[PDB]
Order: structure tokens, then C-alpha cells, then sequence
């Protein structure tokens, strides 16, 4: 897999995508039919290479597996790559953002 | 893996530092891709002072 998309959108975009670990070498190529996979993502600044770790977790929510979730901000006019033999769930909507001086986050009813 | 271009390099290099104690040994070992050092700095610290970015 090879997808990459530029900044035309004049502020930050706010790029997540995650990471799958499947629990059986069965469910990895059941999945992406590839049994030694990567994942790798990278800007200007972002650079990060995945690697699939195969296990049995216990249960939570019926999942042995696990999927890590990331995130990186992608300046105006740069690109952002990414690259995969399996193991990626990609972005689908991504988003532009300004961000202000920081406010913060109320818990309550 | 190519990265977007940045000085027209689709590589990356990482760079990384430690202090090595008086009497102490630090071992470099590579079957490729080490950027050796060939400069190193004795010093001594200081009670810590700060940055001044200012023209």
C-alpha cells in the first residue's frame, strides 16, 4: 500500500490512523494474507515504522487482539505518506483545524 | 523507507547523546548505518543556567 496526501487546506490538519495486532497468525492472514508485515507513516517532521505484534490478549470487549491508535498534525503545504503490507487502518476523513491559545476540559453533568 | 523530501534527503538520521562517567567504557558496534562520533566533550556541569533566545 502506498497513499500520500498534501496540505492544500492553508491551516493544520489533524491526521489519525491506527495500528492492528491480531491474536493468532490465523486472524493476520485471515486479515491481510501477509504474515511478516510493516507499517510505515511519514511527513517532514513524523517518521515511524509499525510492526505487528501477534498474541493473545485477554478478552475485552471480545477482542484478542489490540489496535493502537495515532495521530500526528500536518503543516500547511506538506505530505504525509503512508506505506503498508497489512495491518493499517487507514485515515478516512481528516481534519482542518486553527488551533487557539489553550482552554482546557470540563467533566461534569 | 522514502520519507517527503526535506533538503532534498528521503532518508532520515537520528541523532543521539550520553554522558560517559569518569573510569567508564561506551562500546560502539554496527554492521552498517553509524554515524561515529569523532569529537567528543569533557565538561563539567554546572548549577544549571538557562537559554536566551534574543537578538
Amino acid at each position: 500500500l502506498s497513499k500520500s496526501y498534501i496540505n492544500d487546506k492553508g491551516k493544520e490538519v489533524l491526521v489519525l490512523w491506527g495500528i492492528h495486532h491480531p491474536s493468532t497468525s490465523a486472524d493476520q492472514q485471515s486479515l491481510y494474507q501477509n504474515a511478516d508485515t510493516y507499517v510505515f507513516v511519514g511527513g517532514s517532521r513524523y517518521s515511524k515504522k509499525f510492526k505487528p505484534e501477534i498474541a493473545i490478549r485477554p478478552k475485552v470487549r471480545d477482542q484478542e487482539g489490540r489496535m493502537n491508535y495515532y495521530w500526528t498534525l500536518v503543516e500547511p503545504g506538506d505530505k504525509i505518506t503512508f506505506e503498508a503490507t497489512g495491518n493499517l487502518v487507514v485515515p478516512r476523513y481528516a481534519f482542518a483545524m486553527e488551533r487557539n491559545a489553550g482552554s482546557g476540559i470540563i467533566i461534569s453533568d
